[PDB]
């Protein structure tokens, strides 16, 4: 139930955007922005991709870093070797918000993961509008027929779901629901507990042409190597890179580990 406290607080920084910016302005934004990367073809490039994080703050780790210019923070993630940026934008327990992604967006040619927690339409066209190329849709936050058409309406706007799942039955809900890119979320998000073996219980039951991306746990090489055992195709990110005083090297050996 960190979840629903998380997401009290979304619904009600949504709805106070969407009465300064409509949802007819964020829908005609999305469809006026440059159309999404194809983050598939990304996601499919030889070597374990690294999903590199732009994320100041979690409830679990309190402050991490001040990222004043998470613009050359995603440049460094780039030069490193990173296959995607993630950029958190919930404000409130993560000190994110969507200037981060713009200013992500404008800075490398990779894709761009919006990393937030999905509830409603508005916020999908306005990932969109905002240059995001890949979204995430948390399972454990929604309801199945709400997660399906959250799914639909992003690859709509050409961008792809990252549908994040921390249970087989999360698994297989994401898979009736049409996800085509899994995430498998170590950390239990009612309960911020990181349960590192999630992955390996979960990911031998997905479809193969599924793709699967473990999310948390990743300290260095060794954790990222051990996901890349258990079938992971992409790791996520963000803790061990955002307090780095190299991000650009801490990606790269994460690049090129094994
Ligand atoms: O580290 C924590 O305390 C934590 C708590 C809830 C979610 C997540 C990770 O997932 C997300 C999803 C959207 C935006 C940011 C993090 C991490």
């Amino acid at each position: 139930t960190v979840l629903d406290s998380i997401l009290e607080g979304v619904r009600a920084d949504v709805a106070a955007r969407e009465a300064s910016v409509s949802l007819s302005e964020i829908k005609a934004a999305a469809a006026a922005a440059p159309p999404p990367l194809d983050v598939m073809a990304a996601l499919r490039e030889p070597g374990i991709g690294v999903i590199a994080e732009v994320k100041r703050a979690s409830p679990s780790a309190g402050a991490l870093a001040t990222i004043a210019d998470p613009a050359k923070l995603a440049q460094a993630y780039q030069d490193g070797g990173a296959r995607i940026v993630s950029v958190v934008t919930e404000q409130r327990r993560f000190q994110g918000s969507l200037d981060d992604l713009d200013a992500v967006r404008a800075s490398v040619s990779i894709p761009v993961l919006r990393k937030d927690f999905v509830v409603q339409p508005y916020q999908i066209h306005e990932a969109r509008a905002h240059g995001a190329d890949m979204l995430l849709l948390i399972v454990a936050a929604l309801e199945q027929s709400v997660l399906v058409s959250m799914l639909d309406r992003t690859e709509s706007l050409g961008m792809t779901a990252l549908v994040e799942v921390h249970t087989e039955q999360e698994a297989d809900r994401a898979l009736k629901a049409g996800a085509k890119v899994i995430g498998v979320n170590a950390r239990d998000l009612m309960t911020l507990d990181v349960d590192r073996d999630c992955f390996a219980r979960i990911a031998p039951g997905l479809p193969s042409s599924v793709i699967r991306i473990a999310e948390s746990g990743v300290r260095g090489t060794a954790d990222l190597l051990a996901y890349a055992g258990a079938g992971a195709d992409a790791v996520l990110v963000g803790e061990g890179l955002v307090t780095s005083g190299d991000p650009r090297a801490a990606v790269a050996d994460l690049v090129t580990a094994g």
